[PDB]
This record gives structure tokens, C-alpha cells and sequence, in this order.
């Protein structure tokens, strides 16, 4: 509260580390269905359905830009991407495959990393 605060958190080098993570999910074999934004115009039922859109070059150039205050805001875009292909994609399909590896993939570096 006012004048009460939790020891400092070292949070210096998160941007650092988040690029890092970022980068491993891009260069993952299964990261391409999550590379570029689906297109809107070509992929019936994407734009009614997935209220907001997220992928890995749209989150490079927001982590590039400042635009996330913190890592957590950082998770919360790594995570929607993987939502969404869940929302619109089934488990079976390699696309929907494609979704669950690299949320497994991407929730152990997190750990690793931070926790």
C-alpha cells in the first residue's frame, strides 16, 4: 500500500529474456501456422469469430516497439495465439497440433525462465 512495497523484483532483463523465448517459438518447426496474421480477407468464419487476432510477428513488433508494460502482458499475447488456433482449429487437425505443441513448448521456457 502507500509507502509499503515488496522487496524489487530484478525485471531489468525481462525484455531481453522475452525476445529470447520469442525467438525460439519462431524458429520452432511448428510455429508456421503462428508466424504471420491469418488473413481476413482469405479464411472464412476468422474475423466474426476470433475477436482478437495475435501471432508471433505482430507480437515481435509490439516487444519491439514497448508496447507490453510487462511480462505478463507479454504471456497473455503468447497465450492468445494459441486460444485462438484452439478456438477455430480441431485438436485434430496438424494445424490444432500445430497449437498444442507449441503452447506446451512455449509454457516451459516461461518456467524456466522466470519462475
Amino acid at each position: 500500500s502507500m509507502s509499503v512495497k515488496k522487496p524489487k523484483r530484478d525485471d531489468s532483463k525481462d525484455l531481453a529474456l522475452c525476445s529470447m523465448i520469442l525467438t525460439e517459438m519462431e524458429t520452432h518447426e511448428d510455429a508456421w501456422p503462428f508466424l504471420l496474421p491469418v488473413n481476413l480477407k482469405l479464411v472464412p468464419g476468422y474475423k466474426k469469430v476470433i475477436k482478437k487476432p495475435m501471432d508471433f510477428s505482430t507480437i515481435r513488433e509490439k516487444l519491439s516497439s514497448g508496447q507490453y508494460p510487462n511480462l505478463e502482458t507479454f504471456a497473455l499475447d503468447v497465450r492468445l495465439v494459441f486460444d485462438n488456433c484452439e478456438t477455430f482449429n480441431e485438436d485434430d487437425s496438424d494445424i490444432g497440433r500445430a497449437g498444442h505443441n507449441m503452447r506446451k513448448y512455449f509454457e516451459k521456457k516461461w518456467t524456466d525462465t522466470f519462475k
